[PDB]
DNA sequence: GGTGGCGTCTTCA
DNA sequence: TGAAGACGCCACC
């Protein structure tokens, strides 16, 4: 169908979000899109690049230690107000 | 061949 | 300057 009206951080950024813990794997990131946006389950390879790109880039996202093999991914809380913000649009 | 972290390159404002 | 994202690389298993 069409594209999200989201970007890819603010796709990140509800994934997050919505979990149990706050933190995910990227592969649950992933299965968030997908459910929540089936736009994803279509569409062409590349957008998982994309999503690990926003990850690693921007410092909205921050690497989490593995607790006793992905690691998982969180948001930066000082950012969050902003990332609010983005979504009311 | 798949996965995941991160990089290159272009477009645009 | 830099957000934004299409697309590439490569260590690792």
């Amino acid at each position: 169908m069409p594209k999200p009206i989201y970007s890819y951080s603010i796709l990140i950024f509800m994934a997050l979000k919505n979990s149990k813990t706050g933190s995910l794997p990227v592969s649950e990131i992933y299965n968030f899109m997908t459910e929540h946006f089936p736009y994803f389950k279509t569409a062409p390879d590349g957008w998982k690049n994309s999503v690990r790109h926003n990850l690693s880039l921007n410092k909205c996202f921050e690497k989490v230690e593995n607790k006793s093999k992905g690691c998982l991914w969180a948001l930066n809380p000082a950012k969050i107000d902003k990332m609010q913000e983005e979504l009311q649009k």
